[PDB]
């Protein structure tokens, strides 16, 4: 199965998932001088006050904090989006070193990690149906740089010991994702895809310009997780990011002048 090692990493994915070489793959490099300000972009609306987190799971390629999306609680709307998108989960991609780890890059700059808050278009009824649509998901991407600790991230860091290996999960209720957002909601947006197999081209990417800062100790704990299952040879969960893909026939739009 696919992963991030030399023998099953990003360069191999196209054999089982031909869409890997598709027309709207993610991530991409964001060339800040080429992205054009779009005055028509409506303001972004992130309404997470009623978010209901439930569990945290190590799925063998990252850890997902899952939410109750059986009702319209936490939603994302506005910006380039038509309609309402419901939060279902968030996860991160990070490196073995502070100098790499993000999937999107800014003028080729790689951040230490990148957070993906995943939302699905409620007009499609459920997540599985949504990923089959070009406007099925809206993912909010937030860069992480190493510096001061992010208070709102500590509850996540402290539970990682309990989900060290693939397939382990733990109760994770009452977590407030608002604590993972930067001050400004200025963003870049473009049509793209999931960055892991099946690599479906169903995502409207909304990548925030302002990164959040996390401490070296916080990201060091991410790097202690395992890709393997319990009782298997230890493979540290690091560098679970896909590199920038061809922009092709797409334009990245900026929400700010
Ligand atoms: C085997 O994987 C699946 C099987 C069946 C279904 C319906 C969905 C998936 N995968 C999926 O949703 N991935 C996924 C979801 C959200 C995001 C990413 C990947 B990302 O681009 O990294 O960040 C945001
Ligand atoms: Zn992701």
């Amino acid at each position: 199965h696919w992963g991030y090692g030399k023998h099953n990493g990003p360069e191999h994915w196209h054999k089982d998932f031909p869409i890997a070489k598709g027309e709207r793959q993610s991530p991409v490099d964001i060339d800040t001088h080429t992205a054009k300000y779009d005055p028509s972009l409506k303001p972004l609306s992130v309404s997470y006050d009623q978010a209901t987190s439930l569990r945290i799971l190590n799925n063998g390629h990252a850890f997902n904090v899952e939410f109750d999306d059986s009702q319209d609680k936490a939603v994302l709307k506005g910006g380039p989006l038509d309609g309402t998108y419901r939060l279902i989960q968030f996860h991160f991609h990070w490196g073995s070193l502070d100098g790499q780890g993000s999937e999107h890059t800014v003028d080729k700059k790689k951040y230490a990690a990148e957070l993906h808050l995943v939302h699905w278009n409620t007009k499609y009824g459920d997540f599985g149906k949504a990923v089959q649509q070009p406007d099925g998901l809206a993912v909010l991407g937030i860069f992480l740089k190493v510096g001061s600790a992010k208070p709102g991230l500590q509850k996540v860091v402290d539970v990682l010991d309990s989900i060290k290996t693939k397939g382990k999960s733990a109760d994770f209720t009452n977590f407030d994702p608002r604590g993972l957002l930067p001050e400004s909601l200025d963003y870049w947006t473009y049509p793209g895809s999931l960055t892991t197999p099946p690599l479906l081209e169903c995502v409207t990417w909304i990548v925030l310009k302002e990164p959040i800062s996390v401490s070296s100790e916080q990201v060091l704990k991410f790097r202690k997780l395992n890709f393997n299952g319990e009782g298997e040879p230890e493979e540290l969960m690091v560098d679970n990011w896909r590199p920038a893909q061809p922009l092709k026939n797409r334009q990245i739009k900026a929400s700010f002048k």
